[PDB]
Order: C-alpha cells, then structure tokens, then sequence
C-alpha cells in the first residue's frame, strides 16, 4: 500500500525519539505530516528535515524565530505555540503518536482523538487526569486508541478486544523499584540521588506510585471492574503484564525492555513490523521471580486504588499532588516517605467536582497543586 | 441451535476432560457420537448421560457388552474399526480426535475430511502422517485446533494468516526426570526407575525421560504452524508453567501460561473462536515464586537431534522414527536393551530404512509396520 501518514506530538523526548527511529528506519512506508517538540528546536528541525516532514511545531512561542531559522530554505513549515500544537494534531495524519507530556499535551491529544483515526497514546495525564473524557471521545469518534507504555501495551497485546467479559483478571507486573527489599526505616532517610539512582518517573517507581497510576490508566483503557486488576511484583521486568481468560489461560507479553517493541506494535497495528529490539535470551535470564506487592511499605498503591475506586476527580487530584510532592523531595524539602503523606493529605482536603471538560481538568490540576504545596509547607 | 459434538476416545483422560466441559453446557452442545477402546462401562454411562446418538466400542469383542449396557436407552451401539470411522463421519460440527496410536488415524482423517472443526489430540496424525493430514485440512477447509499443552499454547500466541510475523517459536520443555542427569548415569537407568512419576503410561514416561516426547512435539509443531524449522527453539523450563511462546518481528514475545489442567487448552478448542469458562485453577504466581530456564542439551538427549534430522529430511522419516521408538521403548521396558540404547536403535533404524514419502494412510501403516520390524531386527542384533 501507499505510504501511511504519521504525526508525532512530542517527537524529541524518549518516546518520540524511539518513534522517529522506527519511522526513519522505515521512511519508505511513511509520509510524515507534523512533528512537535517543547523546546528542543535543534532535534525538532533535524527530525523534520530527516523525514521530509510537512510541518514542525515548537511549543514555546519564544522559540519560533529559532525554528524558522533552523528550517530556513527548507520545505518544512514552521509554527509555534500551544494553539499550533493542536492544529498540527488536526492536520489529518492516519497515525498519531501522542507523546507530549503533562497537562500541556491534553488539548492536542484530544484533538487527534476527535479526528477518529489511529492514536498511539503515551501521554499519561490523558487517562489519569482526564480518563473519562478521553475515552468518551474515543468511543464517540470511533478512534483506534493504542496504548504505548510497556505494561498497557503488553496488556493490549493479550487482551480480548470486543469481548471484555472473557477476562478474569489483568496482572500488571512491577519491578518493585529500587526499594523493593528496603525497610521503611532505611527508606525514611534515602537521598534523592539514591532514589533516582526523568527523575520524576524514577521516584514514582521508588514509591510505586507509577503502578498506582498505571492501574488507573489500565482501568480506563480496558474497561473491566477494578477488582479484576492485580499488581504482581516481578523483579526482572521481562513479563510486561498478563491477562487471564475465563478458561484459565493466561496470555503474557514478554521481552527485552526496548521501547521500540511496544511503539512498533502500535505503529504497525493491526500488522506487525520488524524492529531492532533484542530478542530476550531466556537462557541468559535464567530465572524469573514473583512476589506480592507490599501495600504496607508502599501506601501509594493503596491511595491510587482508593482514588480510582472513588473515581470522580480523585485520580486527577492524586496525580497533581504527587507532582508537587516528588519535586519537593527531589529538591530536598521533604523526606522520601513524606511524598505519599502529602498526596494522602491533599486527597483528604480537596475533593472538587468531576470534570466535564479539559478546562475543568486544568482547573483541578492547578488547584490540587496549590493545595499540595500548602500542605507540603505546613508539614510537621 | 445446539452445536453438535463428537468425541473420539471419550474414556481416556482427554475424553473425560472434554466431557466435563460438554456436560456443563448441554444447552450449548449436542453429542452425536462417543467412542472408546475397551471401557464399555465408562462409554455407555457417558453416552446415556449426554443422550448421545451413537456409542462405539473399538474392540469388536466387546460389542455385546455395549449393546446390553445401552439396553433401554436411545443410544445406538456399534463396534469395530470401521464403526469408528463411520462415527467420525456422522457430521459433528466439532470433533475431539482423541483416539491414540495409528488406530486413530483413519477416524481422524475422516473427521478432518468433513471440513468442520477438529480438535486434534492424536499424535500419530501429525508425527507420522503430518503431510497428508495438513493436505486434507487445506483441501476441505477444515478448522484444525491442536489440543496438547505446548501446541495449544503456541496456537493462542500465533499470528494465524500472517506466518511471516514470526521470528521464532519456543517450545518449552520440563526437561524430564533426568534433566540434570549425566549421560554416564543415564546409561545405568533401569525401567523401574525410569517409569516413576508423581498412573501415567510407561511409554509416556520413557519418552519424557529420553525427551523423545519433545522431539515428536517439534515434528507436530512443524506441520501445525508451517514455519521454517530453523525458527524453532526448545527451551528447558522445569516448572512447565509457561506452556510455550511465539516471538514476533517487533521483539514481542507472546506466551501462554497457566495451571496444568487440560480443560484450559480443551476449553480453548471447544469454544474457539470464542472463549468459555472452565473450572481450571488460576495460576498463583506468588505461590509459584520462581521460574527457571536453561538451554536444552542435545548431547545428553540425542532424541532431539533425531527429531530435527527427521524433519529436515522429511518424507517418511518422522513416521520411521516414531515406529522405531515404539519398539525401542518396549525393548527397554522388557529389559532387552539399556536406557541409552533407545535413541541408538531409533537412529540405526532411521539410517537403514528409508522408504518413499507416504501418499496415503495405507502407506503410513506400511511404513510403521516395516519400521517396527526393522527396528526389532536391529534391537536384537545389538
């Protein structure tokens, strides 16, 4: 078939870079429409020229002239600003990688979703903070939503789409983070350098908040009762997640950690494509371990469950407070164990009404951040 | 309307597990024929329970017992080899082919030729007559669903209609009871020790010990999935919880994992393309705690190499290998040769008897017969 049209929102980050690596490696199969970046003008212009893209968009209006210059004498169109990001997402690409991080990516992601084509979703806030809204748009416009993160993609590959009732349970595997075998006592005094040893994501892995967030996203993605989800600690992180069917059969997605595997799955879907991802060598792996997550040592897991269980704006508030707490820890303003405490406090004192639009989500995120900062400061 | 089902070999373990699922869904399934080999009692009871249209006992000598057991019911009674084939041709939309040995080839092929759905458990069908069986499937648009653990696991992770997406198929293997035993010690293994297991047939136990069972599984997999032999890998995994895997071109490896309950793979073939609930236990990974993996040892288990070479050569080799193994294993159990002589006799037979590729089941039977005689001759010469 003719070249497929593709657009990458957030083309210079880790996910974006891995995406472009695959697109470039198979440029003969793709027609790049738009690529966007936040402030990385150099890598953006390079990616655009490297794929003969129709348009390149830099998020910060301040960098517009720089982008134009980098694209001087090029057929590549240059644009900038938040509105331009949304316009790029509406250019018509059949396949869109939504990898702009944060609430800043919500507008463009929803816009792409509303186009009703294929959207490979990497942005976490879309489902954690605006899950109901995003999934509503997906269903309304017949969009093909393909999850990009490791666990979600693994689940998707083992999930009976169009027959959710076939699922008995979904198992989200977790490495357990750097403190899987660390006592609360020694955890209380870990330094940011030891915990991250992006930092934010690393810290979420340490507190296990990342799994709580993954749980929430999976709930929106697969639409099955919360009680059917299980978190299983698996140190090696080779089994990326699993799905058990009513007949007892458990389908699992296993492999090397190369992100080009899940990205490649979403890019080729419903087909399959070659990627340079290494083939997992089980003989060298030798062993796989499994154990129950310690809810006592990582209260973040419980907060996330209670949040999604209650629904409404709880998840959005939780996610927002965590952003504040994590940054505070990384800035040595609080202790490691204070992160989950600040998130919990925030959830307790701030319970806004459920969002009806992204504007409401933006409002909730901003307020929760203010609330969290206040509690973080008034911490005894 | 109820889906019609026939179970060939309904009294063995597979048959019992198959009936378990059928009887929990009599509102969904209508039993046409049920067959057994010598267990008239079990056959008759099952037939009467499921209100089967016909029950066939393989052994002609037991025809009278069967008729008496069915007296008063509406279940038709039949017996003999031909009756099995006829039962398989009664028209069931779903047929469980579980008659073991070459004695199940005729009925299995007959069912396949009807072009509906056939859940395949009989091993000789693909080990000895793989080419013919797959040809029959292609000719009649038959839906062939593998029942055994590894094959069903592969099937659930396989890109049907897109074979080129496969990079490799990993057949997991427990490694058998002698997984960590040296060739030197294996040389001394006695029949009494080799058959020890946690009922299971002695032959099954020996094939597990020599890993011939794995070699045969590889042959079957080769015909079932139609991908290049070099794309197959055997991976020793003691726990046997991962039942097999398939790696795709993007690096993704899909695996089927679960408890050992055969109702899971059977349930999959019975409900296909849908899924049905079964009482199979949900694998508890926390209790499991650990999974181990290691490379197979082709030096210590030459049966694996023999299987590989037989497939590469194709033709009648697999059938010859299977028949020779039957003789060799029996000889070992009868204490006429040593444990390691089994694979040696098989190897010798494969080199000495090289008939033409089978063109019909009649040729397969002839090859099986001759291979058995040649193996026996070699077994005694040794």
């Amino acid at each position: 078939s003719q070249p497929r049209t593709v657009t990458v929102l957030g083309a210079t980050g880790s996910i974006g870079h891995s995406t472009l690596d695959l697109i470039e490696r198979n440029l003969d199969r793709y027609q790049v429409i738009a690529l966007t970046a936040n402030r990385n003008v150099k890598d953006l212009a390079d990616a655009a020229k490297r794929t003969n893209a129709k348009r390149a968009v830099i998020a910060d209006p301040s960098l517009y002239n720089d982008l134009k210059e980098a694209l001087a004498g090029s057929s590549v169109e240059a644009a900038a600003g938040a509105d331009a990001l949304v316009e790029a997402a509406m250019m018509g690409a059949d396949w869109t990688m939504a990898a702009i991080i944060g609430c800043a990516g919500l507008k463009a992601t929803l816009a792409a979703i509303r186009k009703g084509k294929t959207v490979a979703l990497a942005n976490k806030e879309s489902l954690v903070s605006a899950g109901g809204l995003m999934i509503d748009a997906v269903r309304e416009h017949g969009t093909t939503l393909l999850p990009v993160d490791s666990e979600h993609n693994a689940i998707f590959q083992c999930f009976p789409h169009h027959n959710r009732d076939y699922v008995r349970r979904i198992i989200i595997t977790a490495s357990g983070g750097p403190f899987r075998t660390t006592s609360l006592a020694e955890m209380a005094t870990v330094t940011p350098e030891r915990a991250v040893q992006g930092a934010k994501i690393s810290i979420d892995s340490a507190t296990m908040m990342n799994k709580g967030l993954e749980l929430i996203e999976a709930f929106h993605l697969f639409q099955i009762p919360l009680e059917k989800f299980e978190i299983l600690v698996h140190p090696q992180s080779v089994i990326h997640s699993m799905v058990e069917y009513l007949d007892g059969s458990i389908l699992a997605q296993i492999g090397s950690p190369d992100m080009r595997t899940p990205i490649g799955h979403t890019l080729a879907w419903p087909k399959r494509m070659e990627t340079p991802a290494e083939s997992l060598d089980f003989t060298k792996l030798r062993q796989m371990d499994f154990e129950a997550p310690d809810y006592e040592r990582f209260p973040a897991l419980t907060l996330a469950m209670e949040s999604i269980k209650s629904g409404g704006a709880r998840p959005a508030v939780m996610n927002a407070a965590n952003e504040i707490a994590v940054a505070a820890f990384l800035d040595k303003k609080i202790g490691f164990l204070d992160i989950a405490k600040i998130v919990e406090k925030t959830l307790d004192h701030y319970t806004p009404a459920t969002p009806s639009s992204l504007e409401d989500v933006f409002a909730i995120d901003n307020e929760a951040r203010i609330q969290a900062a206040a509690l973080m400061e008034s911490l005894p």
